[PDB]
């Protein structure tokens, strides 16, 4: 088991990682598990003063806050995002970020979806949820996601940060902040609009230049956001999983909304809904349009991930009658 | 009852530039916001357009008066009046005669009397470099007014606060929207970007037969009434002296306050906030010469002539600063 577990995370630097066994393996805990051996891989303990324990006690009250109940936006996809993250900073095509730079961009992806109810932004703004009251209906989930990611460090022995310098503490907020506001859905065409315009004004060695803030923050958003809608590009038995997940919680949402009366958002209805023709249209319309435009800004280090979401929606489409 | 008389009698002034707001403060009990807000109310017909029960309307104003805080001097409830006040005045302007609903002038006004509630009388800056619970909430980014606007409509749900009950979905939906946009339009540091905006508009501005602004699209009128809430919270330079003067005494103590808080830290004393070694009349002479002309300055073109008398009292005003140097 544990060293089952062990040569299993062997691959955390490769694009595929098993992290559904990798999640019962390590007792619900791949969070914890995945977190470290990166830190561990990219000598991140070492290089910013973090106490291995301080690193394992927040990692784990971190892992503890997303919900168990919910089936897509768990720690399993938590711990998905952050090794996915890890293997596009090892991009040949781009160390061009920098150690804080490294560390903004895998903090920002354990706590992107820390806390989430299993519902989404327009369901929390139509119903009059507290949070949506708290944020005035922008970015209500992901704002929510980094004020709990932030406020678990100041708990018992969780502050990884604190022999960080009060400049470098305050542009990893600044970095993650970025970042993990990033992650809402709603900013997606914009986020791969100035994606697009990159790589029409891009200047390579062919290691890729970038030399002012916006522009590396841009790319560690659009970064982040690839690996969050990761799902298509990973083998088909990880797809598959993670598609029977967010169909299961779009079902759970859309039961809430029909006990209310309200509009049942699309591919939200138990009754009346095709999973296999929306997993195609999301390929289509989102996922590779973005994994595109990202696998021309690092070409050709991202043509085999393109090809395996080709793959995948080749397959998916097969299954339509 | 006397008291009442005179009150009435300072009311009749609302519509006018350079209310004794600070009078109407003591004769209505520490009640600016309420009174004055039940005035324009009336002024505009808007009880009874969105029907609106006049003790909801009083209930939820009480309310929302109480969560000013009364120990800040500046950012307390008499702002919050003067506010609601000045934006009421420039939306009767002529050049926007007919020009926005009901609703619309609803949100901007019911975002005045928000744009500052539970202020605790220090800056953005301050509450992110203290590690304060509202910059951890709201990830430094627009603290302040992410919190005036959550608590403004929090109270909404208090006990017959609920002013806007009788509004459909549709209108309760476009208010809202309009009033988040309008609130958080007060940070300063969107101050440079909304002026920019503000400037291509009055370059490229076009009226209609009347010879009223055409605004046609939501980014352009909610662009207006952004920057309307935005020169009416930054009004006090463009008063008679004696109200500015007192704005000024105001805000130089809230300044002195949290330079103080700046001090028992050990953090850097932010700029204009030492009361050891500080100059109040070049800081105006810089506020207004930077900040307030530039901006009032551009809103005039944007109404001209409606607000020369503004701009001139500005300038009177800024003269006079200045004269006190030498
Ligand atoms: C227009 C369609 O856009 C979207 C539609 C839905 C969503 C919702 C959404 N959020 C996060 C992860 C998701 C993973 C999914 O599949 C995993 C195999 C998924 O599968 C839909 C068929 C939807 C997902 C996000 C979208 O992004 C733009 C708002
Ligand atoms: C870009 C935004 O700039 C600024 C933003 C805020 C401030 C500080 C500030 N905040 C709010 C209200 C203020 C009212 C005042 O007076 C009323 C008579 C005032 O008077 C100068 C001491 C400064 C004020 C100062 C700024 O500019 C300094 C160069
Ligand atoms: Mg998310
Ligand atoms: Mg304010
Ligand atoms: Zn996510
Ligand atoms: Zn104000």
């Amino acid at each position: 088991q544990e060293d089952v577990l062990a040569k299993e995370l062997e691959d955390v630097n490769k694009w595929g990682l098993h992290v559904f066994r990798i999640a019962e393996l390590s007792g619900n805990r791949p969070l914890t598990v995945i977190m470290h051996t990166i830190f561990q891989e990219r000598d991140l303990l070492k290089t910013f003063k973090i106490p291995v324990d301080t690193l394992i006690t927040y990692l784990m009250t971190l892992e503890d806050h997303y919900h168990a109940d919910v089936a897509y936006h768990n720690n399993i996809h938590a711990a998905d995002v952050v090794q996915s993250t890890h293997v596009l900073l090892s991009t040949p095509a781009l160390a061009v970020f920098t150690d804080l730079e490294i560390l903004a961009a895998i903090f920002a992806s354990a706590i992107h979806d820390v806390d989430h109810p299993g519902v989404s932004n327009q369901f929390l703004i139509n119903t009059n949820s507290e949070l949506a009251l708290m944020y005035n209906d922008s970015s209500v989930l992901e704002n929510h996601h980094l004020a709990v990611g932030f406020k678990l460090l100041q708990e018992e022995n969780c502050d990884i940060f604190q022999n960080l310098t009060k400049k470098q503490r305050q542009s990893l907020r600044k970095m993650v902040i970025d970042i993990v506001l990033a992650t809402d859905m709603s900013k997606h065409m914009n986020l791969l609009a100035d994606l697009k315009t990159m790589v029409e004004t891009k200047k390579v060695t062919g290691v890729l230049l970038l030399d002012n803030y916006s522009d590396r923050i841009q790319v560690l958003q659009n970064m982040v956001h690839c690996a969050d809608l990761s799902n298509p590009t990973k083998p088909l038995q990880l797809y598959r999983q993670w598609t029977d997940r967010i169909m299961e919680e779009f079902f759970r949402q859309g039961d809430r909304e029909r006990e209310r009366g309200m509009e049942i958002s699309p591919m939200c209805d138990k009754h009346n809904a095709s999973v296999e023709k929306s997993q195609v249209g999301f390929i289509d319309y989102i996922v590779h349009p973005l994994w595109e435009t990202w696998a021309d800004l690092v070409h050709p280090d991202a043509q085999d991930i393109l090809d395996t979401l080709e793959d995948n929606r080749e397959w998916y489409q097969s299954t339509i009658p």
